[PDB]
């Protein structure tokens, strides 16, 4: 059922917990850093878990693309083919950015944060530096132990603070992926959509130094050995039976002004989904013709794909459910609440009041800030000003330097630098500039950027023709170049005559500058956000609903049981597929082209020992009404004593409007079987020597 | 499931019955002129059934379609807007052709009319004309009891014949029709589908003269008091229930050559879609800017729809199953098996060689004479070729004149020519005369006809204007010059300078000619049909197969249960669906525009006393394992008790190709619950006065 629970929660959830069939207790669910809790990691933007003694952390094909798309080229595509290490040794790197965080504490720091930020009074820029040097400060501190890294939450509205601490694994390993014809079965056009027969599934492993301390990529470090790892279950999952999924899920819009909505309604989601269609048409394109520019925009092309269709999805929703209309009456039902109670409800209704306005001012500048942050995102562009802007922080003391800059924010600059050369073209780049410059020319006179204005020289197709060409003589094309710049000195780059570096010196003055504009609506936002969402919460329990945290990176936990949907009157969606759905899809042609082992196995019923009976077959995926959003993607799915039965990769098409208004009866977690991970296993692509190392084989 | 049985074989399912759920006993269901079964009526290609002791039957809204179409006008339009006698002196007569047919008694002739058969000897066509004056006398003795029509029906190839006698209800009165909105909810899009939402029923009353028997329409007729009639269900029907359904299936052809099942699914599907597909987009087309034409054109339109998309759906479930490929193992077999049988296989052998002969006989000449038909099916040829074709056999003594044309079918054909009064407009029948024209003029040299040839008198759009504007000089646009005509003698035929008497006169050479041809074949397969058809049923018997006749018009029972079924992986169509479902489709256009009755009904959850609790609402359609087919719209359902709880209507899209190989996992009915009828009549389109006669009230 609906919440993504903290932690903190599971004496509320404890009944019901019990009721909906765990058999675990609630105390052991308890234990962080226990079984099974304590095997659940995040990669950051994906979640994943411990699956032998040995470091084998299983997650979705999906989160491991990235890393896979790495390790490919045109003449030997992992992504078409798959990957199997037979000895670790043969393991290859995911990449300097791939990481495995093991949960390691957690405080509460709220009491401290908030008198930080009142500490600062009545300034809102004022108040934004207070929050960013506390939270400074707290980081500093728990990550001097060497080998954690630390992270700074605030929940509903800046009502909660704390303080997460991770051992930070640096090393990560591709082990196993399945081809892509069975991790992305269905490609694009089953995305968000059930019925689902994808194997969304890859395995890495964790390293460490021999002193068992985090390190970047060496052939010495050694398999990191887990304290809790996940076991297979032994019991066959059916319909009806408990699950639950601990993991880290992104964002939710569950408590938002209705404005807040009807920007992202009539406004953000349409827009984004636009531009990211039009990129993706130029990319598949030019891909076409050039299998190098195929294979190295392919991680980008599967975002664009992907959140374009979410997008699409929420539209549909909100029309489906009236989410325009329920926002307004929630609202209108909330402010009638309030005043309602007169002098204790007056500051929440002021509040309201400053939100609403503050969302207004981001409202006159939404096109300009979007499309200046997509026209820096392309690569030259966010590389020269990423590598401008570091100079500029370096000359600063630590402890000053912008978040994103610091010294502990190195690695990842410095990594993002090397994995862009498996992701860059520059044919294609080109175009997409192009693009950019063509949709800030359109914009309106009184939207429009000075120092871009000038850099271009006039609002033509001959100017940018003009700066498409300039541009175009950049070295910072290859990945050497980008790390001599990495380590220069501001002069350096004011120096420069390289043109994509002469951009980012022309307009960093007005990027610092809008940069302050966001802390300072940030900072009023800091003020009258939490009372406001305070009192959301308040009503919400006044009307006996459910209450927890939007979500925010953080470790969540949500529990149900496996059960399909019904979509419309006189039909019903199952709780699973089976092994002849996926068959039934195929077309010999991408993206339902499945391996010529599974199709064979599938004919012959060579079911592996993994048939369920009651289902006449071996699951593939399934349903359950499950609560989890993008960040849980990898997040192991649990039985009722704790064993792997699967893994959350998706949800289904009318699920995804929940983002911001919830519908139980639509809202479903889409999941590989953990019988399929294993069936592909055995008869398709085999790893006898991952299955005998998790005791299945 | 599968089987549609004849009353004989009750004792062969008297056993499955009962373990399927039926309360009554099998000697109970074997009366059949008792109770229930004598309720069952037959329509002439629908079934209905009594419902009250005053002669109110019960059918679908799409077999009393014709009735409504006929009483409707432009500008007072039922099929729109439903119609309701508030007393039985409101009803409006259903039309001069429509019938009640009331089951009297039932004789095996088989023995008598396989001896007609050999007396003929060696000749094809005497065999033919043998058969035909054995049933004319047999029809004529059985008839001579005033009131009553009898029919030979041929079971299983000819191995069996039956005698059934009718008494023949020729006052047929519309009592009742939901708005067009209700009857037809969904119209073309839903037609052959599941989800279904269609209220798909009418009311009759059948009427008798003071005398107490069968008579023409007249103010002096009084309501029929039929000997039996249904009852409404008190216990509400659920998933899983028994039911039963008797009725008149029209044909099937389940005992066929792969040959037949080739030239059906390669040519005759295809080619009579596309003809159907083209004239509907004429008459639409037309009927959006003439509401004349739009209403006279309906059931017309409606059939040409509603075969049409049959016929798409039988060939894309012929793929579903690789129907030729089991025609052509099923063939193989057989064959295999009779040349195992040595000498005593032998006649079925030759039986085979003769049918597959005389298909390609058929197949040769199939463009010419598929062309010729429908040419000479528009209104004005088709009425005179009927017309000069009736005054020829009017020579003859009766028992010799053609089946058709016979004392005893002038009602009939007096009754067309007045009901086609409300189906012609000449503007429109020009368009289907050129479209008809433009077919023929591209068949190809041996598939002309000289007759047609010379009367055209050239092969280009010229001369298809000259022939257009020709025959719309003809006078039989008028009801009462087609009922002269009726009348005339030949002579008067010969001498006429109406256009189209004259086109008639100068091809009945031809089509006379064509006639004995098509007797010819007739009279060959009369000899190798019943020796192949039994050899096919031998077959499967000794298959542990199921042993029935294809459908034939005659009555015929079949039983099963309620149940959904899936179409594909991950998903399940449910048993009912609801009235929620109703309004869900709704758009506020023409076929998705419900009575705003039933929209604020809906809204307001007035269930009228008839909510199932077990699906949340009033039901409205619902699937079962039935084994039905086109002639079964109308028909009954009857629960465990003998008790009315739906009528059957439709069938699911994948179910169609079970007319040539039976799918038991696909093949449903769709029929109407008895709780939607009572609801719309209570909440919607109310009729007190016939709840109350039904005491449902
Ligand atoms: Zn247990
Ligand atoms: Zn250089
Ligand atoms: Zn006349
Ligand atoms: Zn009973």
């Amino acid at each position: 059922g609906e919440g993504m629970w903290v932690p903190q929660q599971l004496p509320e959830i404890a009944g019901p917990l019990k009721k909906a069939g765990l058999k675990l207790s609630p105390q052991q669910i308890s234990d962080l850093t226990g079984d099974p809790m304590g095997a659940v990691v995040a990669l950051g933007g994906c979640t994943a878990s411990f699956v032998s003694p040995n470091g084998l952390v299983v997650t979705n094909h999906h989160c491991a693309y990235g890393a896979i798309q790495l390790n490919s080229t045109a003449e030997n595509n992992l992504i078409k083919n798959g990957f199997n290490a037979p000895t670790t040794a043969d393991e290859v790197s995911a990449g300097p950015n791939a990481r495995v965080f093991v949960l390691d504490e957690i405080t509460d720091v709220t009491k401290d944060a908030k008198a930080a930020i009142a500490a600062a009074g009545d300034d809102a820029l004022a108040r934004t530096k207070a929050l960013e040097a506390f939270e400074k400060k707290l980081i500093a501190d728990c990550e001097a132990e060497a080998g954690f890294r630390c992270r700074l939450y605030s929940f509903s509205g800046g009502n909660t603070y704390r303080l997460f601490k991770n051992l930070e694994i640096k090393d990560v390993r591709l082990a196993y992926a399945p081809p892509g014809s069975v991790g992305k079965f269905g490609g694009d056009i089953d995305n968000w959509m059930w019925p689902r027969h994808t194997g969304d599934f890859a395995f890495y492993r964790a390293y460490v130094g021999k002193d068992g301390k985090p390190a970047a990529f060496s052939k010495d470090n050694v398999p990191y050995q887990p304290k809790h790892w996940l076991k297979f279950a032994d019991q066959p999952l059916g319909a009806g039976d408990f699950v639950m999924v601990a993991g880290y899920p992104g964002s939710t819009n569950r408590y938002a002004l209705a404005a807040e909505f009807d920007n992202t309604a009539q406004w953000t989601y349409p827009t984004i989904a636009r531009h990211y269609k039009n990129q993706i048409a130029m990319v598949e394109a030019a891909g076409k013709q050039n299998a190098d520019i195929q294979v190295k925009y392919a991680a980008t092309m599967a975002g664009w794909n992907n959140t374009s269709k979410n997008y699409d999805g929420q539209l549909e929703g909100f029309k489906r459910i009236d989410a325009a209309g329920q926002k307004l009456r929630e609202e209108a039902a909330v402010l009638g609440w309030l005043k309602g109670q007169g002098a204790k409800g007056q500051p929440a209704l002021d509040a309201h009041a400053k939100l609403l306005d503050l969302l207004e001012q981001s409202k006159a500048t939404r096109d300009r800030d979007l499309t200046l942050a997509l026209f820096n995102n392309t690569a030259m562009l966010g590389s020269a000003t990423q590598l401008y802007r570091l100079s500029i922080e370096r000359e600063k003391p630590n402890a000053e330097r912008e978040s994103g800059y610091q010294e502990r924010d190195l690695p990842a600059i410095e990594g993002g630098l090397k994995q862009l050369e498996r992701r860059y073209v520059a044919a294609m780049d080109r175009q997409l500039q192009e693009y950019w410059l063509n949709e800030y020319i359109k914009l309106p006179a009184d939207q429009r950027v000075a120092a871009v204005d000038a850099w271009l020289g006039g609002n033509d197709a001959a100017a940018v023709k003009r700066a498409l060409d300039r541009l175009a003589g950049t070295k910072l094309g290859s990945t050497e170049e980008r790390l001599k710049w990495f380590a220069a000195d501001r002069k350096a780059f004011e120096a420069s005559n390289d043109p994509a570096i002469q951009y980012a010196v022309a307009v960093m003055p007005t990027l610092l500058k809008l940069e302050q504009e966001r802390k300072t609506r940030a900072g009023e936002n800091l003020a009258a956000r939490p009372v406001y969402l305070q009192a959301l919460a308040d009503y919400k329990k006044s009307q006996g609903e459910f209450v927890y945290p939007d979500a925010n990176l953080s470790l969540r936990i949500t529990f149900g049981n496996v059960m399909g949907y019904a979509p419309k009157d006189g039909m019903e969606y199952t709780p699973f597929t089976t092994l002849e759905g996926v068959v039934a899809k195929e077309t010999g042609q991408d993206p339902f082209d499945s391996p010529k082992a599974l199709l064979d196995a599938v004919a012959a019923k060579r079911y592996g020992g993994l048939e369920d009976k009651r289902i006449g077959s071996v699951p593939v995926n399934y349903l359950s009404d499950l609560d989890i959003t993008g960040g849980n993607s990898g997040s192991p799915v649990l039985d009722a004593h704790g064993k792997l039965v699967g893994l959350a990769f998706d949800g289904n098409w009318e699920s995804v409007s929940s983002n911001w208004v919830f519908d139980p009866k639509m809202t479903r977690m889409i999941a590989v079987d953990g019988r399929y991970l294993r069936w592909i296993m055995q008869e398709v692509y085999p790893a006898p020597q991952l299955l005998k190392e998790m005791n299945v084989g």
